[PDB]
């Protein structure tokens, strides 16, 4: 019962029950010794199977976003992907429409040919859900807030949707983390991450994670991540424990300056409009506030044209032009550069220009993006 | 041009351009800096499509099995289930019957629920092969030597009946290792490793390691790569880059043993019968010096019961009992309880480790 | 024009030039090619003298203390002795009497056989550090404040007095990280830390940084290092530039716990002093307010006996009895057996910290 | 009672006794928990002190070089550094002129500053060393064979003058390693090593190691390494005992191929001389086949002039122009390029090439060379 930032710093098991090492060791090895045959030392026998400095991160995000079982995946889309195998040929899976565009990808192109069919649907609307549900769906996956556009989805009402129909129920957590919204706590069965983002946080670690309090929805997670492989590493796993340490600190400082630049971009002429969930305007304002604690820190902005986001992007000192978000420096992209029926149906419109707030100084995010808008 | 030792040394891409440095930097990073909206500065965007530590892995063992594009997995596990999703619903894979057990479980508990079926065939006769066929087969995924007793199967003679009857051939080469065996050489579509045994070979690294010449076959394994992100982090790109560099000299420690250890277990009193692609009565044992260059370290001898098995291990001081195989420290287990016995032969002293696994069975 | 949080961010160079990477690549590597003899494509040659990785968390310790130049030692205690090493026999130093346990030990024990000898003064009174000068004194060595009773020294009037005397003033400012205080910028000729401590901030990693602004300073420190090589290795590099980055968020949780903390300890039953900066009746409190921008993490607080401190530790859930401090972990010590308390505020909850701290003394 | 190749994957500590895993953890960790104060959990409390990973390859070069005590540091000048420091102000200690150049310049431009007066001695004829011992000599440091001419010294007859005269004797055996030569086992008190070189052997670490079976000595060592800190890092130390494990291999291979460049040098008209301890008419031949089981992969012969090793290096395809040596990659350099009395007194001449064999295929190295030749 210790609050959160407590939680990052001794949640799970993160030390060394050998020789007392307060962080976690990296074990770099393949195999363990067996005293007997059959007899496990410490429960290890092969680090595909299981990983101790692995466990450890696995045990962080369980507790984190109070379950009972996490996994490590090399990356969010290995995670993503172990999930939707849950599924078998003929099954039925639905997403909202604006989900992140590798996972719109990995569901059409690769799953499909599998024999699992894709329903996308506005989930902003939680009735809309229950028109393209079908006698073979198993599977609601929702994605709040979305990216790049960040559209919010009623987690609790989802949730009761797929509890009612025999569905299982999961939430990419990635945009909000475990700091500020925990969906297992409002009926989801599983929650993933992208944790190459905001849980990494330092812009090395290319890593996903899930976590479950199902039992027998984690037995098959491990049996798909011991049968398909796509585990992380030791060295990724030590460096996403030491990164999530400092998520509440980074959270907060990249909360704090996302409501000074809003307040900014709002305020500026050569802005068009802003998209944050922290905007009284924005679409299910009061569902975000509702089931999370905080905000992220990407927000969405549109000027006036492409050639217009090129130039603002010139402008700017502090904000680095690269893919992904949550870093502790500032990044910023052209999510339409970086087919046309379903970008648009993702938000995504030409001069729309994503941010994500790093840890640096507010006032001189501000000024710094700010001067930059005054040259458009 | 370039000998097997220089290759290992030369092969591929594992020095730095940039400094100069003569190993492979470690780009623990997630994304690059553009300089213009798509403006990649060196071909790099996000480290899950590309990081120029796995590509350096990834140049080696392309190089190394004679190979246009290679690809780096987090396990070799993963690495035959990025093979496998090449295929859609229905299609039909056809395997060795003794394949791998992880194989095994990968095929018949996960990927039969999404309508690929395999067709377990005594590929040791190519026959069995052909009448497996089916109109809807796809593939043939073959492993020589197999695990545990080491079964040869004929790769050319396999690369023409995929070929014949439009198949994609795959073939883990994991236990002969780039440095005996290469079956891009020898027609076969896809090479793949479990690079987590000897070309890590330092029991340190889990990965998995796949090889093709074929460009629209590269181009959907780098599709499927990056939609479902089972890639080699940094770091142990790194130590698999580090660990390759030794394989030569490692195998040829390895099989220097290998002979001195199957003489001995040849006349001993304790031992019913030997495993290896070495003997010259091993079925197909012709067929493996036709298409490979040396041998493999795992070797599968019979003792009475499996009690005597594990006595066995007790009474010696240098085989580790474990799971895995192909690294520096020899290794033993008990395949059926994991009175056959699996030992992996490491790089201890020849002659060390013939006496050792003489003294042990003697107790027996 | 850079604020200090942004400065961590983007202050000396963090990022790849060649592929834009946005973390510094780790370049486990001992040598570089050269393209001519002599002729080093980006200017390193060996990675003992100069390393890439190295030389990024070099430039930001420089950086962050407004130096010209920054070195990278293997720990906080050989960025001393290469400092000390600065001198030769015969010559002297004055340090603050409750200096670091290991600088103690260093000095009097190691240094002392080559002939420098060490004046320990209370410079809390900066009078004492005239009246202990000598012709042979070369050097001024100073920590504020101190461990682990927390005395403040005058930067400003110590700078004075070795530029008036010509020694070479030092200070370790370990305890105030480069985040609250630049003695660089009050006159010091080399400031010093243990990175091991709040710049690394995550208990991983032992390391030590010195940075200076005087050429002939920096050109014999890097002299000294590159023939006495306790340098820094290139993955500890990382993680130091690594932990670096929140430093100001980390440094301003603890300090917000501290403030909290401290009033929780000035009213407990069982509490009978309080050492910290931050108190108005501290000696030299003023003086601390004038050359730095906030507190420190350590805290020494007195209770009973060493029993009641004992039992303080086994009733508390959330600081860890161990060595060190700075961590995000909070930490706690008896400093005479390794009733003075020391505890290291770390990045918890501050109530959690207050509550569970408060609870356990209401045990004794 | 194990032969050398199986002493490397055995000797010493490289396993966890916790969880069985056959390779040594990486303890990346600062402090250790203590259950009770003053009570370490294993033996830990700092890492400076005292880390898992460390311990693990100094107790591979105590096995390997049958001592009792080892010791890790950040390099092998830090090594040689700590070593030194054993003595005091107005000590002495007698080296040979041709050490290598970081020993000449560490202890005649930083230790002479301390006190410690420095003597250099041909060391091929024993009782020169006899000649410079005076009442304040404490130690004899002996670095056999030399880098680069490879000058050879009778390590045996040097600890007994040593030894009489009541002298620390001091061997530095990086270019030999463990598996050749073992001084030790000839009464020396200290060996030590640059592990930057063969150890490694993969030019992806700078470190040095130090051995003894004294246990004063020893523990004069741990507290200087205690109280200077030059200490390896955990994730260096780890590199360290991977590398060390192939170190029986790659010189085996590396001394095959020194056969074959050697006969290909010394019958080739565009070389004047070649040095090696493997020829007989090299000084000392005969004192290198009774200390030592083999030969080191560095190789020094000298060409006409500097230009015309600069044209060769040029000429070659597989050698790689850089420092250091004993790498898996072979590397070539210019000694007189990469004071003049000093310089000549260590054989280094202009034209002089020298040459680490790595572990490429011995016949593509001959050729590379000798065709590199040809164009002299």
């Amino acid at each position: 019962s210790m609050n959160k930032k407590t939680k990052l710093i001794h949640g799970g098991h993160t030390t060394d029950d050998y020789t007392g090492a307060v962080t976690t060791p990296i074990y770099q090895t393949s195999t363990y010794l067996q005293d007997d045959i059959g007899d496990l030392r410490q429960g290890y026998e092969y680090s595909r199977t299981a990983n101790p400095t692995r466990s450890s991160v696995e045990s962080v995000i369980a507790a984190l976003e109070n379950g009972k079982h996490g996994f490590a995946f090399s990356s969010g889309v290995a995670a993503i992907s172990a999930v939707v195998m849950l599924l078998d040929k003929g099954d039925h899976i639905i997403l909202n429409s604006d989900v992140y565009g590798g996972t719109y990808r990995a569901l059409t192109k690769v799953f499909t040919r599998f024999g699992i069919e894709v329903d996308f649907v506005d989930t902003t609307h939680t009735d809309s859900i229950v028109q393209a549900i079908r006698p073979t769906t198993k599977m609601l996956f929702i994605e709040t807030p979305s990216n790049p556009l960040l559209r919010v989805t009623d987690i609790k009402k989802s949730a009761e949707i797929a509890k009612e129909h025999g569905l299982i129920s999961v939430v990419d957590n990635t945009f909000m983390t475990p700091y500020y919204q925990n969906p297992l706590d409002l009926g989801i069965d599983i929650v993933l991450h992208s944790a190459t983002k905001y849980l990494g946080g330092h812009s090395d670690v290319v890593a996903g994670l899930v976590a479950t309090s199902d039992d027998k929805l984690a037995e098959r997670l491990a049996f798909i991540s011991n049968s398909t492989g796509g585990i992380l590493g030791p060295q990724d796993s030590y460096l996403l424990v030491r990164g999530i340490k400092t998520l509440g600190l980074r959270m907060e400082q990249i909360n704090r300056s996302v409501i000074e630049i809003i307040k900014m971009l709002q305020a500026h002429p050569a802005v068009q409009q802003v998209f944050h969930p922290s905007i009284e305007s924005h679409l299910n304002h009061d569902v975000h506030m509702a089931q999370a604690d905080g905000h992220t820190g990407v927000i969405a902005f549109e000027v006036k044209n492409t050639e217009s986001a090129k130039q603002l992007i010139k402008a700017t000192s502090y904000y680095t032009l690269a893919e992904s978000l949550g870093a502790v420096e500032s990044l910023i992209s052209v999510p339409a550069l970086m087919p046309a029926d379903i970008r648009a149906k993702e938000g995504i419109t030409d001069g729309l220009v994503r941010i994500s707030v790093g840890i640096e100084d507010t006032e001189d995010l501000v000024d710094d993006l700010k001067q930059a808008l005054d040259t458009l």
